[PDB]
This record gives C-alpha cells, structure tokens and sequence, in this order.
C-alpha cells in the first residue's frame, strides 16, 4: 500500500503546552500547520500544573487568560513551616506567592495539564485545527541545496510519519515536505535525537515524589504555596483547583535503587508511602487524603539546554525538547510555552512573506539564552531559596544586599516579567532615555488609558493582542497645544507618506501588519476623537488619553509612569508578542524605518 | 388526532427577556420547566438593547455577566446637543451614562435583544431546557377549588396549546396541566387578556421610529448615548455592538395619520424616511448609513400597570405583560428581567416546599409597586430630563436643590439599583441601625473582602449567587479579641442547635437551604481559617476578612463602609436574589428565626 506523500507550511512534532501553544498561534493566524503526537488519546491529569504571571497575560494576548482565570485555583499567598522548639513544624512566616508589582496578575494559577491543554485545543478546535494521533516520525531528512535552505517557500524538511493505529485498507506511512518543522515532543524529543544536537549541562538527575490528594488535613495554610522543613523531612504543598493539593517530595538515590542489581527501579516508592512520608512531615498538623490519589509520580528532572535550538531556522525545538528546569526553579512549563509565542508570530511572518527567513535566528538568539539564563542563576542561588529562615550572618556565604539582589532576580525569572532580550533585528535599543520604564526588550509595561470616542478604559495589554501584527503606539503629547497637535499632524503625513516604512512593508494593505495607535496626553474634556489625525484613527477605538475613567477609579498618570516627556512624546514599537522592539522620538521615523528594515521584506 | 395531554411544574409563555431569565434560573434550580413562544425561529433583533448596572450584577449572579462583558458594548459616556444661538447643534454637556458610585459596573451595556436571549438560552440548553416553538396558548383555565389553589403540588391551570407547525404523524394540540403559569408574553399579552386583568394609566401611546445603523459620519460623540435637540426635532443616539448605533427619532401623530381620511396607517413611516429626519437633525455633522439597515421598527408605547400581577398565585405576569415604560425612563427590557429574577426563586422555594405557597404574594407587593413608583416619578419629573439644558432661574418650576434630588432620584431609577422593596414576610426592617448602609430591602452593597485562607479577594457580590440559597453573613466583629471569639463560638452553637431555625426549615440537609459565611473584623496576619467556629467554616472558603489583598489594592474598610461596628458585630441575611432581607445583632438570633418563620414550611 504506497505511503502518502503531502506538504504542509508547519508541522508540529508533540502536543504538550509548547506545542499548542505554537498550533493555537499558528491557527489563528490562518497558517497552514499540523500537530500530531503518538499518544492514542489526550493527557487527562496532573504534571505541569503552575502557570506564572506574565503566561497569564500572553494567554490573554490570545483571548484564552479569561477561560484560565475561571477555572484555576489562585496561589495568591506562600507559607514556610520550619522545625519547632517542641518537635515538628511551625510557620516561621508567610509572604506573596510572587513578588512583581508590575503583574497584572501577581500571583500564580494551579490548574491540571489536562484542562491547560484543552484551552488551547477547543481555540485550536475553533480554528480549524486538530491533533492528528497516534504518530510518530520515522525519519527527518534535510536538504543539501543551501538556496533551498534559504527559500522560505521551498519545503526542504521530509518527515516520514508512522500512523501506529491505521483505518484498515490504507497506508501505514505517510510522508511529509515541510517548510518547518517543530520538535515539542519533550525531554526525550525524538526531534532532538534526529538533528544530532547535544543537551548540555549537569549530568545529575533529582527525584522527586509527586501525589495530587484531596486532603483531610487541620494544617492552616492548606491553600499557600507552603514549604515545610521538618525534623523527618522537606516537602512543599502547591494548592490545587478546588480542594485540591499537590505534594512534592524531595527522594534520594537511595530510596529508589536496587539494593542488589543497582538499577533505577521506581517500583520500591509507592504513593502510600509518600503520603505517609508527608504525614510524618506535617505533624503536629493531620495530612490524610479523603479519596486516594488523583494523581501521583516519580518526576525524575535534571536540567540542562539544547546546544543548538534550531537547525538551518527550517527545523526548530522548543520546551523540554531544547531545555528543562528543576521543580525547585519554578518554571514548570512556563518558558516551554514562551518559546513557541515566540517562534510562531516569526514563522507566520516568513510565510506571509512579511520578514526575510534570517529573522528566525532571534528565536535561538532570544529563548536559548533564557533558558541559559535560567539554570546559571539555579546553580549560582538556588540553596537560598529552599524556605529555611536567614539567620545567621553572611548566610550561605553571601551578605543582606545580594541575598536580596538574588531574591529581587529569582522573582523576577519566575513571575516571567524579567525577560530582556538581547539588541538584535528585532530589537533595537536606542532612544530608551525617552520612555526609561519601557525597557526595550522586556515586555510591554502595564498602564491604563481611557478612549477618546467612549471613554472606556482598557489596560494597554488589552490593545495589543496577538493578532500577528505589530503595534505603533504613538504618544503624541499635549495635543491640545497648537504646536503640538501640528507636530502630531506632520507625523502622519509622514508615515502614511508612499515611501514610507508603513507602506513600503505593508503589501498592499499595511494595517494588516502595521496596528497604529495614539495616546495623547490630555483629558477627554479637552479631545474628541475626530480631533486626531486621521493616519492616528484609522479606528475610532485607537485614539487613548492619557485620563481616568469616568468615576476616577483607574487611568491617569501613564506618560509619568512610563517616563515620557508629555512635551515631546515618543513612538515605541510593541512586536506581536507584546516585547517592545524600540523606541523613536516624533522626529525619529528614520530609526523606526531602520527598525523594520533590518528584517522585514519588500 | 387525539390532542396530547402532559403536566409541567411551570409553563412560561414567552421566550423574551422576562421569559428566558425565568426559565434559566428555573432551569439552573433543577426546577421542572417548559417555555413556549409563537415565532417560529429566534429573534435576530428587537426592542432590548440597554442592560442598565444592577442587571449586570444580576446576571454575575448566574455567571452570565462575564460573557455579556466579552459581547456588549459599554455605554459609559453621555452626550447632550442642543440648539445652537447661530443655528445647528452644539454639545452642551457631557457626563456619566449612570450615576451610582455603589455600582460595581457604572454603566449600561448594550447588545442586540438576539445575543441578549442567546446568553439565557445557552445556559439554558446547558440545564437541558430548550424553547418550544412556534407554539400559542388558546385556552387558559382554572380550577374553583379552594384547596386545589392553596395546594403548591395540584395542577389547577390547563393551558391549551396549537403547535403552529406540527410534525407530522402528530396532532396540532397539547393540554398542559401546570401548578404554576407565566405570561411573558410582551404589551398584548394574551395571558393578561385571558386572566381578564386590566392595564391602568394614561391612554396616550407615544411613537418613536427606531432605526439600527452602521454609520457613515463625522459626529465626535457617536461612542456616546446622546440627546439631540435640533430645531427640526429630538432623537437619541445609543451606540451598540462594534461600530453600529441605534437611533430613537420621536414621531407625531400627524406622521402615521392618512391626511385625507385620518386613519392609523403606520405604512406612511420607512427606516428611509426615519435616517432622512436623522440627517438633518444632525446639522451641521453628517449622518448616513454605511450599509442600510440592520434593524428599524416603529415602537408605539405607552405607560401603563396591570391591576394585578397574579391570579391566585398560580399565573402570573411579567415584564410588558404587566408594565411598560416609555424609552425616556431608561428601563428597557431591565425591570421585565428583574421580576422574573424576583419570581423564579419564589417558585422554586414552594415547589422544594421550602416555603409557603403565600410567599409568592410578595411578587405582586414587590414587583407591581416598583412600576407605579417608576411611572409615578415619570409623570411628575421627566420635563427635568429630556436633556435640555438648565438655562433659566427655577426653571420648570424647581429650585436647583429639588432638580438635584430628582436627578439622584432618577439616576437610581435607571440604575436598578434604588430598588427599595417595603416591608413583607421576607423583608423585615428592624435593626436597621447596625448597619445602615445595608439598607433593607435593597440590594445587598458591593465591597471587597478577603479569604482568611488562601487571601484571594472577592467582592461579597460575588459571594452571592443564584443558587436559590438565603445567604447567613455573620460579622463576627474583632474575632482576635478573646471576649469576641467566645461570642461568636456561643452563636455558632446557637445556630446549629437541634431546635434553630437552621435545622428546623434546613430539610434534612441544611447547607442546601442556608448558605452560612464568616466575615470578621480582622487581618490574616492574625487570623487562619481555622481559627473561627465548626459552623463559620462550614468550607474553607466562607471565613472571609476586613483586609486588603496582598498588594494592597482593594479591600478593607468594609465593616466602616457597611456602618457596623467592629466591636459588636451583626447577622445580614441575603435572600436568593441578592436583597438584604433583614438584619440582627449577634445576640438576636431570635429575629433572624422570626424572619424565617414568617414564609418557612416545617
Ligand atoms: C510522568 C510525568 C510526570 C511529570 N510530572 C511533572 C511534575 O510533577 N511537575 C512538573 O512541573 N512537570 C511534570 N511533568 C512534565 C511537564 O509536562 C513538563 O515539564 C512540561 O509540560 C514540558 O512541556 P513541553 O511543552 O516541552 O511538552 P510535554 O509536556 O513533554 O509534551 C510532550 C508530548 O509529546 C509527545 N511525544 C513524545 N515523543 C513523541 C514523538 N516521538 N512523536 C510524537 N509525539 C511525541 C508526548 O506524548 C507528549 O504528549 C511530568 C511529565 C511526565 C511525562
Ligand atoms: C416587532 C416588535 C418590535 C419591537 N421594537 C422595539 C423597539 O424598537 N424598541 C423598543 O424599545 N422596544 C421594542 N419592542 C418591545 C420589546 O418586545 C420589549 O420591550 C423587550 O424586548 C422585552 O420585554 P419582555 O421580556 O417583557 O417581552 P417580549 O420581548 O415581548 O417577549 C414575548 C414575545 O413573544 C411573542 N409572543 C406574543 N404573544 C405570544 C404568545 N401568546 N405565545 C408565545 N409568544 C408570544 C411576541 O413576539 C413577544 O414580543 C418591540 C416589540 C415587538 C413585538
């Protein structure tokens, strides 16, 4: 029976959170793309179940934060139990769960991988996409022609694709030309294997005992983020949806060894025995569970990173695949779900033949540093976090100002917030003087804005979605001043202008790639919408004021909070994954020009 | 042939906004519910359009609220033009669409009457409750026994239906027993005719032509609900749904007169004529339409109350079946939702046999009275609100102390939220000194506390749903103060013991009937979950704090705002549908049985 021959724009090798999230993007920017998995049906329960503040507002950039919000359980606030003058454990104190006053949402959400997965999969669903299962790749070949490498149309990756449960009749094998492929197909990615590239780092792998219980339990802070440190043993409670808990317990070699054939046998550790290890823990507090176990695991985690995260920018890795993080770093799937937000939005432009195919070298440059990032800061302070009291002088050999430099950084990679990418094509930072709080590289920064036209309000992140476009936020000033409204006038003239960047890139419809928006510093008194340029409300709804709701409840003080002089203004560009790109004054097109053009095509 | 012949707990008539709230809430009660209406396919468009704030709140109650948020328009801004000294219009002032500064959402929303029933029917085919259609009562009967009335679980009205477009193999007729009836059958309702219930107030209908566009125009306010005064005529602008508007314009009577043989010939009135007396109303802006009509009629309305709102508490009336209100008072569909909100819980209770069938006597009281009040301040008052400006000394023949107390008057009107239900069997006003912002008979106030557990916070509102439940909130005071503490333990073990009012109307299972929540005068730094009364934490989330969340951004001051004081404490009991139904000190448990005892079945 002759194997199937297709193509296809991406194909997606693995369904796990990385990988709808690039299918999920990839859909709702109507490009052609596959995702296939070789399990026969979904995960229905437990793993990655943390999700972090600045994930909570990418899925809101897909419309998908609202669906999370309901149906997860809130870890607002951590607790820490230590070793008690009368034996077991006391709390020795309690604070945020996260430490970011930017966050939209300070604070973390727990909720099953399972119902993660799905509120991607019902968007995907929506879209027209489907997870095709169970598959495997059999085989990944890659050409030799360097200008089919280069041509973004030509598709030089053939994917042999194994159906492990046919329709009786036809063909076992189908096989696949792609233009790009991705590899989510986690720690153990087959992808990985097949483009020959190493995982680099500590060879040591940690265990861990995971149960998810239902808890009969008296102990006070059931539902925080707890770490407990007793005379028997560490373990750590994250509150779960409903009534739910997870418990982490730290295990040793020795407890998962064979005493005769020294072999990895995780047989000899059953959840009965981790539960009756937190029972121990928990005393004086009770710790039973009402209904056995929802879930439960031996995680075995090491961390290390992909020597290479993509091969010729045609074949990519992303999550596990190309980097995993100890439970204890907190990142669960957090920065797997960051890469692809990342890759997608530049795949789709290089399809749409908006951006030349060099601009997804940034995809490597930007997430493998992170990730690098991420687990260098893990090996230099990670034994300052285990939730035992600072006590002593110069504790673990470093003093008060870099332990609370190191906890002020740790807050930071785990609430998401702190990503800062690199200059690069896509990043260009000049001009950071005019708008000081919005660093170029990091993420939009958080602020409320009135419309002109309604006077609604809306968070700055609400206007820019993940729509595949990027955002031109024009902050025009004190419009209501003569010279200044004129100044607002000439620019734009200027970038509607035909010569320019807008429509030089914008391929015969520029809106669709370019979302202009003004933020004028005056208040609705002062400004109707009809009063801006027209280039500055191509909407209605893309006139902002820098003003406060109707009842003064929110809004206000956005030019000082962002560090823009009202007097002068400034353009900055927000990329589609809602990064600021850069920053120009109002007499700096060129530098906006500039910006697009070392990646964007004609 | 033979016709059908079934029974039903409730058969509604009519799938309109009075309707499909009613048969939701039924429906979300596990209640045995049927709802019929004559047009043959769901309505695309129609009168509704404004949801005013407290419907808002109401529909959070259901979890409804979330998606109209995501679908409606928000009315925050309203705009009012007038004549211009020189000729055209000139805006005179602007302000808040809602004044209400309790409101958890001051403004009205709106949206197509189709995506409004939408809500209501999908949450409805969620509870395995769908619309039969098209379908017509012709027939209507009632039984003349005494004990049959009076007995909640008879069947004593017959309502005889024609299936307007049978199947076939089926006969076109079905004899419905019910116990319990609803006309939501709009201004000519026939159940109203049936009943032979009369209509009383003024005769005069008024006409407005409606007419619902896309439009093409330079008007700067067109995002605002505007009042157009020009020299050719009124009209009024409410904006919907993207970047459509609805456009009310006032008619004579001359406009729908035959000139020669003086006839109601309501085709001499076209959506074309209608935009022709826009446009020029709007001199010197422009105003067209983008794309003709996506809606128009001409609303002829008057109004009026029907003398009664129930026949023997076994049919019932509601929305314009039972009172109309002209577009000017700024009800819309709003008080029609909120009388079958009022409804449906009471017949749920009397079905559950929870209470009394004469409990429902205080739907008429309730419901009936806040129509004439509605009607009544209209005709004295609404001169003061066609949105001409206050030019003159005492002008129309008030000082500017009486114009202000209307205008606070009818921004409540419009609000929702003055609903002030007088004394009943479920409205005890006493003890109104321990909390006098909780004013009884009113909606229960919105602030926000905080979960000793797990410190996420949430509005009391949100505490609050629909779930056919009387809600028991107990401020407990300052629980850290051992006297207090011991006070609270005391009235927990009055609450559960075997004689309370909780046992003795709780059907065996209590928690079903009786929602109790903890809310004390305390912080989390000081206060666990477990620390309050068996009885207070009936679930970990009920013991609920006066404090902030842990940044610091809402919550507190709510024993101040609620005018109790922290010291000694109060008992606020909520009914169903979200109205302070009385109040008592921690010591007067008495009143709080008495409050029960009044309409509870033992
Ligand atoms: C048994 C188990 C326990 C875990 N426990 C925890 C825990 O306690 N805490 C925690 O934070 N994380 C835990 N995880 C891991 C968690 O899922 C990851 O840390 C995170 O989800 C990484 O996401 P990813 O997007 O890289 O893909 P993954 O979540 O790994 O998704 C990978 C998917 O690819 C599929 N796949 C693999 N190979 C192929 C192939 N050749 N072809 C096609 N499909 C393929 C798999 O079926 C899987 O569905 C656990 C994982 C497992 C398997
Ligand atoms: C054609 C039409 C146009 C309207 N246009 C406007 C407008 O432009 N602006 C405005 O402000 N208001 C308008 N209205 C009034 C509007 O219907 C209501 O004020 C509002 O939508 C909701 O109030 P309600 O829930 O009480 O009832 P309704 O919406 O009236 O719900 C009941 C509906 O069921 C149908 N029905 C009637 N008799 C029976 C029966 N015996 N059995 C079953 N179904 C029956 C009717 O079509 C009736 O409208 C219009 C009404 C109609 C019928």
């Amino acid at each position: 029976i002759a194997p199937k021959e297709t193509e296809v724009d991406v194909l997606i090798v693995g369904a796990g959170p990385a990988g709808v999230m690039c299918a999920n993007a990839l859909a709702m920017a109507g490009v052609n793309v596959r995702i296939i998995d070789q399990r026969p049906v979904k995960v229905a329960a437990g793993q990655a179940d943390g999700i972090q503040p600045r994930t909570i507002e990418v899925l809101q950039s897909y419309g998908l934060a609202e669906r999370l919000l309901r149906e997860a359980n809130q870890m607002q606030m951590a607790a820490f139990y230590n070793p008690s003058p009368s034996g077991g454990i006391e709390r020795t104190s309690r604070a945020p769960d996260v430490t970011a006053p930017n966050a939209r949402w300070p604070f973390e959400v727990t909720l099953h991988q399972g119902a993660i997965e799905a509120i991607f999969l019902d968007s995907m669903k929506a879209h027209g996409v489907a997870v095709e299962r169970p598959i495997i790749p059999t085989s990944l070949e890659l050409s030799d022609s360097e200008d089919e490498l280069r041509d973004p149309n030509a598709h030089p990756v053939k994917v042999t694709l194994k159906y492990l449960d046919p329709p009786a009749g036809q063909s076992d094998t189908e096989i696949v030309s792609a233009k790009f492929v991705l590899g989510a197909d986690g720690a153990h990615s087959w992808v990985r294997k097949a483009l020959g590239i190493t995982m680099d780092g500590e060879q040591t792998d940690y265990i861990w005992g995971v149960i998810d219980i239902d808890p009969d339990s008296d102990f006070p802070d059931v539902r925080c983020k707890t770490a407990v440190h007793s005379h028997n043993g560490s373990c750590m409670i994250i509150p779960r949806e409903g009534d739910l808990i997870r418990l982490y317990i730290q295990l040793a070699d020795r407890d998962v060894l064979d005493p005769a054939t020294g072999r990895v046998d995780k047989s000899r550790v059953s959840p009965e025995k981790l539960l009756a290890v937190a029972k121990e823990s928990f005393k004086p507090f009770s710790m039973g569970a009402k209904n056995g176990f929802e879930w439960w695991t031996l995680y075995i985690i090491g961390q290390r990173v992909a020597s290479r995260f993509s091969l010729h920018e045609r074949v990519f890795i992303a999550g596990d695949a190309c980097h995993t993080h100890s439970p204890k770093a907190g990142q669960g799937m957090n920065a797997s779900m960051n890469d692809t937000h990342n890759l997608a939005w530049k795949l789709t432009h290089v399809l749409r033949g908006w951006a030349d195919i060099s601009v997804l070298k940034t995809y490597e440059f930007e997430r493998r540093k992170y990730a690098q990032d991420l687990i260098d800061f893990d090996k230099k302070f990670s034994k300052l976090f285990s939730g035992k009291p600072r006590t002593e002088d110069n504790q673990d050999g470093v003093s008060h100002e870099e332990f609370l430099e190191a906890f002020q950084t740790f807050g930071l990679f785990t609430s998401g917030i702190g990503v800062h990418y690199q200059p690069s094509a896509i990043t260009h930072a000049k001009h950071q003087d005019l708008a000081s709080t919005l660093v170029i590289g990091e993420r939009m920064v958080p602020h409320v804005f009135v419309r002109a036209a309604d006077a609604r309000p809306y968070d700055i992140q609400d206007v820019l979605p993940a729509d595949a476009r990027f955002k031109i936020l024009v902050f025009t000033g004190v419009i209501t001043d003569p010279a200044q409204a004129a100044r607002a006038a000439a620019l734009a003239e200027e970038m509607d202008a035909p010569g320019s960047f807008y429509h030089r890139f914008g391929h015969e419809n520029p809106a669709r790639v370019f979302d202009v928006l003004s933020v004028s510093a005056a208040k609705k008194e002062d400004v109707n919408y009809t009063d801006l340029p027209k280039f500055f409300r191509q909407h209605w709804s893309k006139v902002l004021l820098d003003d406060t709701d109707l009842y003064a409840r929110v809004g206000g003080g956005g030019y000082e909070r962002y560090g823009i002089d009202a007097g002068k203004g400034a353009i900055v560009v927000v990329r589609p994954d809602g990064y600021v790109g850069t920053i120009a004054p109002l007499h700096g097109l060129r530098d906006i020009d500039a910006y697009f053009s070392a990646f964007m095509a004609a």
